[PDB]
């Protein structure tokens, strides 16, 4: 136990399932993978300071001051990617890393840094794919103003992503400026477990501050108007050989309705649009869905008609970081029910066992990846037959490997993640087969990583990272198979 | 001009499309064509108090005194009916001439009259379908507490329906307990075009002393109660035998997308949950539509768990009172919209062209009135699909003849009425075909009759009123139609 | 108004809904645009002498004398192709300007200036599609024995075919031998308002001496039988390489039946065989439609078994040039009824309005031009499904701007237009998707141009050209849009 069946031979996918032009990859982010957290001149980011004065909110004590130190192995990184044969890496930059004080003076250093990632990618035969922010905010405009809770952050990102275009443009020619940002709202700023650490009075978060009911939705907005704000900039004046594309990687859940009645299909609407409607309806119409407006109201702020239309039609290309499915249970609007939590305002409870009393699919070792890859393809039929069928990148899947599994003894022996993989590319398939305009497959992650408040202790990985060898790269069953899929010569 | 298209003959329908327990039949209401107003002791409406003291509020300044005079001549309304070989009659009650001061003593006389009448039918094989409520309030319980927009109106009605029951039930076994409910809340306390005309201060009706933004609401919580008490009375007392239904008659609007579009397929939604969920959802599952609650709030009062139980499931049968459809075009939530009629709560405008500037269909003489027998079919498949296919009479259907229409010239030549029929017809046929559970179709109206506030100048009846001689019946081309139809045997 | 509802931005196409293969462009005529009627030894066409010898039947009384200028100013209609990103240019050479006699002699300015344009298509990386005759005949044929009515224009024709394909087809690879040869022979001899202007006697137009009964099936069979021939010669001697191709452009209308019964159904089949089959059909099978040799009989010439296998299979490549769609509308076999002209041998009426009184769509400038792109999808679909699935180009599409209509007063705010083409080129996506073999969208016109009897007051251009200021080319919104859509690099 726990039962856990595998594809049939014949059910595996190959990669002439899939045209000449779609791209096989694997993404990683800075904070999770690059370490040197203070080198060079880098100055420190909200998860710096989180984690420096909160270690406890960290379930391992750990942190990513070293990580898998990829500012100093990012040769290790490039090779375990060409070993697999995977076309694009998706990674991100540090803003802390860059301007050190969040404004004002860029860092020399980290310019190099991310120009020899980049050329070496390049000599390697691998397209490098660039996100501008992953939750990796410097504590300077933190302390200053409040980060991302403050308008002032919008022009602040603005000319950071100015500096990305500026430097890295001539090479990269496809970017992602914010990744996960309902994660990042509801954890950081609702339940308050990731940097900054926010919630509201009487709960237990690191600092319970904030309004678990406002503070999200204002990250939220600010992020919106960031994102136009940088797409309009890079439209106008870096995108002048019209070959660059900018868009934004949405985490996203599947759902299901908990029971077959009318109201748990109007649950599973709410569901989709808080989950995914929150950031994706803003950028494709310029304005949020229609049900939060209804049920947040004046906590969800108005766009003026000027940045509606800026975030209308800003993304060239959507990511979507897909790992799991929920069933969405309707909850009824009545004096026995009062929001506190963000997530609340969507009057639909996201569960994992569904009305016959079974799970929505089994555990694949985390607590919260169930395997459902139905839910995938479902999400991207979505994408095509309601938001006009943009050019999709599945961004992030995958499923960690969890410290203390006992089912998982050999960390290089991953037969589970290959073959959740596996089905999550023939999910893929499936949507392209039925017209949904799917691009490419990234898997999280490239290499075992810093897993937020998790720590060490999951590893998400196709590639190993032997933290008591020297952080060196180890290729998975999971790699090994990409090898083989990807046609790579053997030695 | 304006084009009219007639069905091509072999798409007339015939009556065994239909299986032999089908019911077809016509339908009125009391003040629309009782007259006999103020006759042996019956007391005064709402509608009675409107016309005597707003008189101007009628069209051509009419009223139903004598309308086609049924208090004294209901043996020829049976006598068309039998003539047209009709199965079923629909007639309502009227509650001021059972209770002249709404409560308290019965006027013998008016229960002598509904015994003649059922007695009449019973003797000439048709079945009489009773409407208990239809706008109809006696004006004491006005005066004395506001009629529908206090409580205690929930248990005067309780008692009224409890009077109707003891003395007919030996004999009618089929109930409607509120006729169009939406309609009367929308125009009697929104616009305040209907009895006892109230709405807004600054709005257009003869008491603009109301709130057009909470007395609609309030009184249609009061009816839903209502109903719900009747019928918890009729089914521990008065079904004993087991063959009585009790049901509600609801007005219903088809609706499609304005433009096509998720936002306009939202919009859609909005509207039928606004026009129909809002007294059927209560009556099926103990609640108004989510979307209502989310829209409306604290203006939408909240059942309790008692009344929940009570509304849920309390109708053996619906009535569909269907006459047209519309476009339902999004409004956004923004400080650029204010709701000030009920009707704005949907933030779904109902318009009658669509995008491509096309008028849903033909008008077919009264202004409101667009053909679009497509939409009928759509709402029974919903009522199928989505409300667990209950038992569905359309209890009203048909077209108005207007005064000064000069493509209508006969008032017996109503070609256009008769083919609008055979299309509706024709599309619930459509709809059984489908699986709705369709039982029957009661056009409106067996008789020209008083049409509120725009008098006798809209004539609905496949039976001519002659107001000129005498106010006899002759029968329209449509009456002679429904005789070959029905196979009635020829003298 | 009139109600104009643009695609939300989500609907509008990209350049990725398309194959890599997939060809946008744009067309335009000699007659239309080219001027220098007289220029360089050319000889005077059927249009010169209509416009010379009958100005009056032109709206605006204007001609092509000058037209765009195109003689001179090409350079300028390539860099507009250039500027907006498109791959193929469609231009039809004139025969009078290359053999002014319509034989013998060629004129070598004429081979100089279609050489000249040929290879700056070519430095710019455009693909040239020509199209051979385009209603353009010499007049000396025309005075010679009657142009296209009667058999000698078969060889002669084929005669200039050969010049073009021994001159140009080097270069030129695409061929179209004639375009729209169904609207050329409906209005040029049957309502006579085209160029030679001929019609039955007691009918209006120039030159009431001829039989709309007859002489358009005349010249249309003529058509066909030059057709079979240059393609029977260019396949034996102008295709050694086996990389050439040729087929015939048709003018379509799609239909839908104007009320829902079997006739119209009919009638329908009876005017996509007029309009379409006419001319398709014998290029498919080697003969005309049976409907047409039914209806028609005496009046439809014969061909003989060796004529019938030379147009059997004759086309490699099909244009359709599409801009609108009516109602079709069963007229019966009667003595009340007698075909005057030859449009009424279809039996069925094209009607603008349906059944239900609403006209088919919008109307977009001009009287005949209603946004219908359903009728498009439908027609490509007929292709797939009944002839074959043949390679099919768009290669003609688009509307006019008309001059006094108050609802287009700046001349380059064309978003009329550039919505009607997004919505064009989102129903192609649609019969793709669908399996339709379409391989590419020409836009008609590349640039304002000479609009036939309606002269310059209809403006069809991407590309206005200011006749006030010397004929300038000036980008319109619709152009700018290409220029985003094709990713041209930005200044
Ligand atoms: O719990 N989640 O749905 C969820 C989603 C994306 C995430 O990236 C994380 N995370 O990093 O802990 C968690
Ligand atoms: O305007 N309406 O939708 C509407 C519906 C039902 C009705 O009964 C009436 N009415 O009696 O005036 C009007
Ligand atoms: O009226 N038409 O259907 C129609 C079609 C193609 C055409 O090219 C023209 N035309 O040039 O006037 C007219
Ligand atoms: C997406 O999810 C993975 C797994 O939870 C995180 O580690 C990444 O930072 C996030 F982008
Ligand atoms: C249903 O509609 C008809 C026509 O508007 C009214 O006259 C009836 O009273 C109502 F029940
Ligand atoms: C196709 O139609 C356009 C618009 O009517 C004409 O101008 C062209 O000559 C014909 F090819």
């Amino acid at each position: 136990g726990p039962v856990f069946t595998k594809l049939k031979p014949w059910q595996i996918p190959k990669r002439d399932w899939f045209d000449k032009d779609f791209l096989f990859g694997a993404s990683t982010s800075a904070y999770q993978i690059e370490g040197a957290w203070n080198e060079d001149g880098k100055g420190p980011s909200t998860w710096d300071h989180f984690c420096h004065t909160y270690p406890e909110r960290i379930s391992d004590m750990t942190n990513g001051d070293v990580a898998a130190n990829s500012y100093h192995l990012y040769e290790e990184d490039v090779k375990a990617l060409k070993d697999m044969g995977m076309k694009v890496y998706r990674f991100s930059i540090s803003w802390s890393r860059i301007l050190p004080d969040g404004t004002g003076k860029v860092n020399q250093a980290g310019i190099d840094y991310y120009n020899k990632l980049i050329n070496s990618l390049i000599d390697n035969d691998i397209v490098p794919y660039v996100t501008i922010w992953h939750w990796d905010t410097p504590q300077a405009l933190e302390d200053k103003y409040g980060g991302f809770l403050n308008r002032q952050i919008v022009d602040d990102y603005k000319q950071f992503a100015e500096v990305c275009f500026k430097n890295f443009g001539d090479r990269v020619k496809n970017w992602f400026t914010f990744n996960e940002p309902h994660t990042y709202c509801c954890f950081s700023y609702g339940e308050g477990i990731h940097a900054p650490g926010r919630c509201s009075p009487g709960m237990d978060c690191a600092v319970p501050e904030g309004d678990s009911l406002r503070e999200p939705y204002t990250a939220g907005h600010h992020i919106l108007l960031a994102h136009a704000e940088a797409v309009q900039l890079f439209k106008a004046r870096y995108n002048m050989h019209g070959d660059s594309k900018i868009g934004m990687a949405f985490d996203v859940m599947g759902y299901e309705p908990y029971q077959d009645s009318f109201l748990d299909d109007q649950a599973r609407e709410r569901s989709i649009d808080y989950n995914m409607g929150w950031f994706l309806e803003p950028v494709v119409r310029g304005d949020y869905p229609f049900s939060m407006r209804s049920l947040i109201g004046d906590r969800l702020p108005m766009f003026t008609k000027e940045e509606q239309e800026k975030l209308a039609s800003s993304c060239d290309i959507m990511g979507l970081n897909y790992y799991t499915s929920r069933f969405s249970k309707h909850v009824d609007m009545s004096p026995d029910f009062t929001p506190t939590l963000n997530t609340d305002d969507a009057y639909a409870s996201s569960e994992t066992t569904g009305s016959d009393g079974n799970d929505i699919g089994p555990i694949t070792g985390t607590y919260w990846i169930y395997m459902y890859p139905k839910g995938l393809t479902d999400l991207l039929l979505i994408m095509k037959e309601k938001y006009g069928n943009p050019p999709v990148f599945i961004t992030e899947n995958g499923i960690a490997d969890v410290e203390g599994d006992e089912s998982m003894p050999d960390p290089l022996d991953d037969w589970k993640r290959l073959d959740y993989l596996q089905r999550h590319i023939s999910a893929v398939k499936d949507a392209i087969d039925q017209g949904a305009d799917v691009r490419g497959h990234f898997t999280w992650g490239l290499i075992d990583n810093f897993e937020w408040s998790l720590g060490y202790s999951s590893r998400f990985g196709l590639v190993y990272i032997d933290k008591n060898d020297g952080n060196k790269r180890k290729l998975k069953k999971s790699a090994k198979w990409f090898s083989k899929f990807n046609s790579v010569p053997k030695p």
